[PDB]
């Protein structure tokens, strides 16, 4: 698709069999949803935050559909107040910013 | 232009003079620089980030130029780990996200 700007580009995701709304978001390196629970081995990891940093739980090598687009790779679960589609995954999905 | 997301999408920007590195950011509502001065009316407001709120001053009517385009609108100004240019400011530029 294209997708332009008038409006958050939010989109619906798949990930472990459930359905979210994640912000499409060029400014962030990873990839970060709300709290949920992932299968599998995960590290605790700190990504800076507003007044500090945010503690998160990282996942590696997960299978994630985005707005119909499969994406195989790293996402961060933590108290984000948006889930949020970063550089990591929107490479995966050949996404780009043009103008 | 194409921008692709292998690295942090950051362009030069340029205000009154100024000239800074800013982040193009689909996930950022509104326009966020880092310390400086510019002229007319501000309102305090604070605005959400990832783990906490950052206090800024809104200023409108205020002209950067983007990769060579002209854009005015809103900016923010408060303790932003980076320069972002956010949606205010990306749609006036016709900038898309497209995969
Ligand atoms: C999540 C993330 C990473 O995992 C790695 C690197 C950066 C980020 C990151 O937080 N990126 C942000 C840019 S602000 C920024 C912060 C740190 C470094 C560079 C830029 C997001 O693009 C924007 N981010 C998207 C989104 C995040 C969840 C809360 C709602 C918005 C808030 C918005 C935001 O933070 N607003 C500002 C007021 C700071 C402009």
């Amino acid at each position: 698709p294209q997708i332009t700007l008038w409006k958050r580009p939010i989109v619906t995701i798949r990930i472990g069999g459930q359905l979210k709304e994640a912000l499409l978001d060029t400014g962030a390196d990873d990839t970060v949803l709300e709290e949920m629970n992932l299968p599998g081995k995960w590290k605790p990891k700190m990504i800076v935050g507003i007044g500090g940093f945010v503690k998160v739980r990282q996942y590696d090598q997960i299978p994630i559909e985005i707005c119909g687009h499969k994406a195989i790779g790293t996402v961060l679960v933590g108290p984000t107040p948006a889930n949020i589609i970063g550089r990591n995954l929107l490479t995966q999905i050949g996404c780009t910013l043009n103008f």
